[PDB]
């Protein structure tokens, strides 16, 4: 089994900063990439930021310049740091991990967390 544990959500004030963390645990061989997506009601889910095993990253235009996604590979965990919060940042945030469960196979599984509400109030 593979389990994603998301932390850091809740009610926050506009203009502040937040940190979300996502930890992968269970039995697996390797994690190809991990990161965060978000979905607000009535809106499409969108990428926020993702980090690959080797350290390459990609950021949505919404957060480029005011965020950092980082990893601690030894503990299969990623962190999103986000400043300058605005009401438009309100959403359910979802951790995603793309994982190879077995050493001898290319095939990957895409795990999505339960999601954590972030509500930015003014």
């Amino acid at each position: 089994q593979v389990q994603l544990v998301e932390s850091g959500g809740g009610l926050v004030q506009a203009g502040g900063s937040l940190r979300l963390s996502c930890a992968a645990s269970g039995s697996f061989f390797s994690i190809n990439d991990m990161g965060w997506y978000r979905q607000a009601p009535g809106k499409q889910r969108e990428l926020v930021a993702v980090i690959s095993s080797g350290g390459s990253t990609n950021y949505a235009d919404s957060v480029e310049g005011r965020s950092t996604i980082s990893s601690d590979n030894a503990k299969n965990t990623v962190y999103l740091q986000l400043s300058s919060l605005k009401p438009e940042d309100t959403a359910v945030y979802y951790c995603n991990a793309n994982v190879r469960l077995r050493e001898y196979r290319t095939t990957s599984y895409h795990y999505w967390g339960q999601g954590t509400q972030v509500t930015v109030s003014s």
